[PDB]
């Protein structure tokens, strides 16, 4: 299924992108990474069209509360990227 | 579902001093502290609406004065559990 | 008890303001905790007096070896010193 | 065989970089290394011309997200890939 | 109690250098690193107070030559014991 | 044994100073290390002409994949290069 992905610079950006995310259409909060820097990404799973749906309404929210780094869908993740994704 | 409230600062200290302010008042909730580098700390409280808006207006209040705020945040109703909406 | 905290950018300045702390008055050291941006926050426990005593001298010592971001005393913190502080 | 990185500034220009990187050849996901300043590096290997192919793609995919900070493709490393690359991947 | 001598840099290279400098100009023991993150790294030196003042000088005066030096400081006699001052790790 | 040190700013540019400076047989990489804000300090080891011809190709390989912050050989380490070097 497919990937969203909202990087947001500050936490509070990031929890708001998650909520809004969830809230907005059918998708499943994968989690969020932390990669230091300030920098942290919430990542959603779901069919195409929610994951569009929710990272447009998850970056919209953010940019709200905080900075919105980066916005990025992937509609068919390759099976190898899985290996690199949050448990 | 409780309220979140989150108070984000440049610095620890004014983090601690946030939660001091924010849990002074016996409805909200102290969820903890979550650092991400940058010297960003935010700090998480959960309880009635009206007792976060008010705790996290009281918490930056206090940190501005000692370090910088970046993020100052309500969510009414959070989706899912806090649980799954919060870092591990 | 009562909570003190001084927090410089970078580590020299922080161990000189945590030994000036325990020379000037009867606190004890809690830990040093790091926040990135080459924060270091030095944090002391003991009687309110103390603490106020000790912030101040640790304040002072830290200032002559680097630069000192904030200095703080919470006299009677609102929860329990553990549920408080960091991990 | 051949290492290739992609380094970005932020992990969902990497993980774009990674998705691909692995997409346009056959070359191996080694993983992704964090260094601080945001800077994120994602490793591939496989035959030279598969690495060449897939950082050349991967570069491509996550300049349209974020900023790509290096591409670089090492050939023949001299020591083995385990050695030359940093412990943590 | 023992002197503590520190030579902080921005730049791990430079720590190299003030460490080797440090133990080279005079009777002092090496504590170790420590790192804080932000590229800061603090080298730490134990010894008695005069090799201790002579090492610091030493190694901030040769870090200098090779990167960034943000604080050198010497305490002469630890108002507590050692292990106590130290951070962990 | 002299001691060679390549820190650059972006780990490619470190993980190509390390491969340039391995391409010659008496030249040993000690490892990697990491210390923030994308610096990254490739060390070797070896004889001090060794050590200065594997830390100038090193650097030079790495100049053009990020920045150089600092390069420099140590000739004559005191202690042995275990008692020098950070744990990791």
């Amino acid at each position: 299924e497919a990937l969203g992905m909202v990087e947001t610079k500050g936490l509070t950006a990031a929890i708001e992108a998650a909520d809004a995310m969830v809230a907005s259409a059918n998708v499943m909060l994968v989690g969020y990474e932390k990669i230091g820097s300030g920098l942290v990404t919430v990542i959603v799973r779901g069919d195409v069209g929610a994951v569009k749906a929710a990272t447009d309404a998850g970056a919209a929210a953010a940019r709200n509360v905080g900075e919105v780094k980066a916005v990025h869908v992937i509609p068919r993740p390759h099976t190898d990227v899985e290996k690199i994704l949050p448990k």
